[PDB]
C-alpha cells in the first residue's frame, strides 16, 4: 500500500479531488536513500491529475492524503508501484520506493 | 507469479537464453477474453531480449519456459505485470493478464 510520514503540516483543509491538476515537487528514492530521480534538480514542478491512470497507484493513494503546502515520504510497496519488473534500467525488481513530495498547488 | 499452459508442443530442447532474440506472435487479453492487443493483428511479429527488463517479468519468467515452436497460453498475476495501477487507458488496476504466445524463432 502507501504510508505518508509527514515531514512539514500543509493547511489541514486543502486536500485533492479528482479532476484538478497537483503541482508538486518530488525526489524519488530507493529504501536505502538513493535518488533515481528528482524533479528539483530540474527547477520544474511536476503536474499531474487524479483520476486518470496518469501515476503510479502509490502517488494517487498517497496525495489525496496530503493537503496544500504539505511535504511528506511516501513509502509505496512494489504493487502499488513497478512491481517484479521494475522500470527499465532505474528500478530493480519488488522495489519499495519512497519519495519525498511536496505539495504546492492545485489547479 | 505466471502459469504456463500448452496449446501446441514446441520442440522440446531449444530453450530462450540471456542475450538471445525471442521472436513472436502474441494475443493479449483479461480473464474474460476481451482482446486488447495482438502482433498477429498487424502481421508482424513481436521481438525482444531476455535479461534486459524490456519486458514484464510474468513474461520474462513464462517465454523461458517455452521451445521453439510452442504455442502457450501465459495467466499473469498484476504484481508480474501492471499492478495496482494497471496501464493508463487500456488495463484496469489489479488485472490478471492471459496471453496467447507463440514462440516462432530464436536469433
Ligand atoms: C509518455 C511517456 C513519458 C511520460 C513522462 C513524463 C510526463 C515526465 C515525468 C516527470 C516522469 C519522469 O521522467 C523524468 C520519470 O519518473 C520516474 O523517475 C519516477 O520518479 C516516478 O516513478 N514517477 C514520476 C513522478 C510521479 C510518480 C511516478 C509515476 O507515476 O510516473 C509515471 C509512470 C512511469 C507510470 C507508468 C506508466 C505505465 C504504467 O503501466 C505503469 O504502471 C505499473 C506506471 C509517468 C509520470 C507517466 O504517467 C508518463 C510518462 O511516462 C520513473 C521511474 C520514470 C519516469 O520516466 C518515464
Ligand atoms: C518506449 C515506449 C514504447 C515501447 C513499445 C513497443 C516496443 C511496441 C510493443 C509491441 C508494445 C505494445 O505496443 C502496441 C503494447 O503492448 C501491450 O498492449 C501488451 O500487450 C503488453 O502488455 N506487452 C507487449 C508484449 C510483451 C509483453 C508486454 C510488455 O512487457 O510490454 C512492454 C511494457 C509496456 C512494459 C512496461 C515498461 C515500463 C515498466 O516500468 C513496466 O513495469 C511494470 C512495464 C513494452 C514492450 C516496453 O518494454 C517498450 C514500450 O513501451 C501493453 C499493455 C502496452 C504496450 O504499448 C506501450
Amino acid at each position: 500500500g502507501v504510508q505518508v510520514e509527514t515531514i512539514s503540516p500543509g493547511d489541514g483543509r486543502t486536500f485533492p479531488k479528482r479532476g484538478q491538476t497537483c503541482v508538486v515537487h518530488y525526489t524519488g528514492m530507493l529504501e536505502d536513500g538513493k535518488k533515481f530521480d528528482s524533479s528539483r534538480d530540474r527547477n520544474k514542478p511536476f503536474k499531474f491529475m487524479l483520476g486518470k491512470q496518469e501515476v503510479i497507484r502509490g502517488w494517487e493513494e498517497g496525495v489525496a492524503q496530503m493537503s496544500v503546502g504539505q511535504r511528506a515520504k511516501l513509502t509505496i510497496s512494489p504493487d502499488y508501484a513497478y512491481g517484479a519488473t521494475g522500470h527499465p534500467g532505474i528500478i530493480p525488481p519488488h522495489a519499495t520506493l519512497v519519495f519525498d513530495v511536496e505539495l504546492l498547488k492545485l489547479e
